[PDB]
């Protein structure tokens, strides 16, 4: 209720953290209607999100569902905690299902300054989120920040 | 206030989560008047809870306390999250005092499809919980599902 | 709303906790107008908050802000989680900044029971705190439970 | 040179952990010319070792190696550590490439005395293990003790 | 072979550390035959060891076995690490059985200065300890440090 | 014994961990004498160390002892482990004192393929580690790969 999709959306985007990057493979979800998390489930597959994950606040995606974010970190986040993040890049599917990448603005860690675009990560990076998402489904490939600022911008 | 003891209650109880397995001996409360989780207290001994503890919400006990549950996991789940689970038993003690087994449902966690009924864990399991509360208090054993499901329905 | 500073403040104190000791370093602040937690940062500093950090409910400091408490526990105790402490002294530093340090009340943990004062704790401790907020600022040096509990009084 | 494959091979076996279940993703591994582990790789992907993973010590497969074992366990267990285990089925893999799947002797942990053969296990757990070797490679199945201890006993 | 127990017997003591303290119930045990950590057992209890708990190298109680030391520390110590310590107490049981209590060397950590005799800790953690070995069996109780390095002296 | 300083010195280096990064302030360390690792100290800052930390084997550096390695890396790395890794960079200290600042070979992980010298790094990450080890002393800055190459063979 008293918090929306960013400061300065779509360059800078809040995000709701679901999941903690290197968590156990236990699947939480925010549910609007409890307005508390929920175990979603817990993963068939040993596989751990490559990346903290949540949703843009006040966002409705084509499902009706809020816009979901990979955050990127360099330690984990606590489900619950909001994170200021600057979007960088998405990774589009088939099941169509888009994931926006993003990393902590420049207040939040200077660490990631020099990524301005998906691309500014190692591909070894890249691949491991793309196989996640695949193997726990068509992968479609990476798009560029634009791209994702303009998918922000038409859930809104 | 937006979240019950169930989709399908008694077969199906929503639990919300106080403390996680495998956590260190503190032992978090729901405060109701407060509507935050309390450190009710460090534990004394050197013992953890054996399973994810929890309570059904919207339930009120012979204490007019809400049902306290164990939800048996292959992960911890962490406090304030709700899960979906089954009974499949309890734990009744005199210190009257019973503590619902559980586990998750087949849509949260296949792996413990096949328990039915508490007996089906194996007793090196069952007796562990028993010698937690006892010894963290007089243990009269384990009854079956139906009675779980029985006590359930008279706290709703 | 329904969380106070205190049962019998000064001399108890309501404290939720926003980082947990031995965390990773990530300074999560509880954010009024959002009413959730947000990652302030990450620490720029291979550094982790040496206690419990967090605010008493209420507070109202000189600089608009609650006051901030160190609690010292035995395990780290969630964000999010309200602590029953008991102020044993303050931290006084100039950027002017004090952080009370606390312990859990008896009935929470007796472990403290003989830390009345803060120069009842190792001065290997209490310098290890004055190191942490300083590095990662000029800090004046302790101050008694009773300057503590004075500033606490100040603040309501 | 102080250790062997086990007490009573087949039937039981000492396996040297390499790989904690449920730890980061680094592939450690046993340096015989080193006498020491060895940090063999990152994995590429996000996923985890479903079990402990490690070997039989003096065994040597077709390829020369050790056989290898995934141990399940309550816990996990440290590289480095020996564990008795019992061997209850293999997953059988074409790269050919076998992994034991054992579990703790009743000795050791009594959790795992029902489990006589694989299929003993949930069908959801067996699954995770053929899914995390095939995409961490064409998996052909899991086949019974009998072979497993068949396959210890031919790399005596 | 190349470790002794202690640089200066008794008052201080080498000790090596099979289990860390606050670590799971995996009690670890070196293995003089096979010169390695076994696991000797997963704890039938969901109970932890209250500190640090190894041996000292080159001891020799009644049993035949090392004498056993609990290391209290601010930070778990990792199992095959050796630590040097100097005793505070021991702990009597009959099953008779020892536990020289011990904390870190002034050089280690000066946290634990002021403890110079086992009653200087706690009585909550030191009935936590009697507790641990209990339950995990009849507790004569502690003794002082002069009976703990007499102890120590006649494992020589 | 077995083992050496490197593949393919300087280019390549065999590093054996103490410390794990993002680990408790428990500072670990090689003995020799013991061929055993041992806690020199508990830290006495609530500081950890900002990468994998450790030394190069049969190295000797003007002091006497081991050229000392920072690896960075995606994970921690258990004490004892060996990682293949190479050189980038150097931080050259008084209290003279030199750390290596070295990154997992491509063939450990391709993650850090991109970094051919230290200031390929964020300067944020670099000025972390700076910071750590003068607060944890005169910090004379970092030097290029080709510095750290040759004080590594002048070490062998």
């Amino acid at each position: 209720d008293n918090v929306t999709g960013g400061d300065n959306v779509p360059k800078e985007i809040n995000v709701i953290i679901e999941i903690s990057q290197n968590s156990c493979p236990v699947k939480y979800e925010f549910d609007k209607e409890k307005n508390l998390f929920c175990v979603d489930r817990f993963l068939p597959t040993s596989m751990y999100y490559p990346c903290n994950y949540g949703f843009i606040p006040h966002t409705c995606a084509g499902d009706g569902d809020p816009v979901d974010v990979l955050v990127a970190s360099r330690f984990p986040v606590m489900s619950g905690a909001v994170i200021r993040a600057r979007p960088v890049g998405v990774l589009v599917m088939h099941d169509e299902d888009v994931k926006i990448l993003a990393v902590p603005t420049h207040k939040v860690d200077q660490y990631y300054n020099n990524i301005k675009d998906y691309s500014d990560f190692p591909v070894s990076f890249l691949n491991s989120i793309s196989h996640f998402f695949t193997f726990y489904v068509s992968v479609e490939g990476w798009k560029d920040v634009t791209v994702a600022e303009k998918l922000i911008l038409s859930a809104l």
